[PDB]
């Protein structure tokens, strides 16, 4: 039952993988050919997955998330393996997924798309988001670089459970921050699923115009760009900013009304403008949800309420648990050896 493994050094790291995977090429992630399925695959070798409690829990988190996702528009797990033959030997985890053709950041850089492509790409993101949000999974980091497409314009959402960004990585004129909802960028309040809809709005705007919507040079500049478009917060939203210091700062800004989005997105389909106004609402309680957006008339060409499935429940009670490294490692090992490949 255990396959035979073979070893290869690739950019100064030993990769040990079942024989079915051939033509490993660095892209740590390698592209490869799964001779058993005929699929072009991406293979991620986790770096030192059990070196600390925080790392061991992150390894378990990523594997739990990838094992759960079973949806056309979300990256799922084709395989997971370790060369270890016992829990005692277990120190390496490899994750195998479909290899997509390219990501939106690489394909659509500086380019506006036709309206039909914006409809189809945003439709597919929202279909995937309906699925993940129905499991109370929040992506939290949607941006063009973790949205991948194939040559048929079919899209998958990537990168779940990744290591939380450092302060330096979120600093300055950086795409790591341009798509974040203001309540998470400035820690206004406990955030929820609606943060992902803000990112979809920023992404949809950029597909329509070819331009970053809120290319802030830093957190404060970005907030000013945001509030110029959507207006400064009103009294109801201010009360929900539980961060007293954040609430006090935003009240120091001169009040500004929401702009006319038809004058910002000149020439765009009025249905696209309407949908953007319903996504890019400052108060997260009032943003359109993914399920609601799928029924918006902008997507009339694509919407099928019988083919927009929800997810099985996802138990993430482990998130609140404090365990030892070897306990996270044992949980991870159970998930590796119980993996069942998809059809
Ligand atoms: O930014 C790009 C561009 C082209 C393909 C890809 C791509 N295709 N499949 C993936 N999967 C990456 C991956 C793993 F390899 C393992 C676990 C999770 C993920 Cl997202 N990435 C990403």
């Amino acid at each position: 039952e255990r396959p035979t493994f073979y070893r290869q050094e690739l950019n100064k790291t030993i990769w040990e993988v079942p024989e079915r995977y051939q033509n490993l090429s660095p892209v740590s992630v390698c592209a490869a050919f799964d001779t058993k399925t005929g699929l072009r695959v991406a293979v991620k070798k986790l770096s030192r997955p059990f070196q600390s409690i925080i790392h061991a829990k992150r390894t378990y988190r990523e594997l739990r998330l990838l094992k759960h996702m079973k949806h056309e528009n979300v990256i799922g797990l084709l395989d997971v393996f370790t060369p270890a033959r016992s829990l005692e030997e277990f120190n390496d985890v490899y994750l195998v997924t479909h290899l997509m053709g390219a990501d939106l950041n690489n394909i659509v850089k500086c380019q506006k798309l036709t309206d039909d492509h914006v409809q189809f790409l945003i439709y597919q993101i929202l279909r995937g988001l309906k699925y993940i949000h129905s499991a109370d999974i929040i992506h939290r980091d949607l941006k063009p670089s973790n949205l991948a497409v194939n040559e048929d314009c079919e899209l998958k959402i990537l990168d779940f459970g990744l290591a939380r960004h450092t302060d330096d990585e979120m600093t300055g004129y950086v795409a790591t921050r341009w798509y974040r909802a203001p309540e998470i960028m400035l820690n206004w309040m406990h955030y929820n699923q609606t943060v992902d809809i803000w990112s979809v709005g920023c992404i949809m705007a950029e597909l329509l115009t070819g331009r970053t919507l809120f290319p802030g040079t830093d957190h404060i500049d970005q907030l000013k760009l945001i509030l110029r478009l959507v207006g400064t917060p009103g009294a109801e939203l201010l009360k929900k900013i539980s961060s007293e210091s954040a609430r006090n700062y935003i009240q120091s800004l001169t009040q500004m009304p929401k702009m006319n989005f038809a004058n910002v997105f000149i020439g765009a389909n009025p249905l696209a403008v309407d949908l953007l106004e319903k996504m890019l609402v400052l108060d997260s309680d009032k943003r359109i949800t993914a399920a609601q957006a799928l029924a918006h008339a902008y997507f009339a060409q694509y919407h099928d309420p019988d083919d927009e499935p929800v997810a099985d429940p996802y138990d993430q009670s482990f998130e609140s648990r404090d365990l030892l490294i070897d306990e996270w490692k044992s949980l991870t090992y159970d998930e590796v050896i119980s993996f069942v490949p998809p059809p």
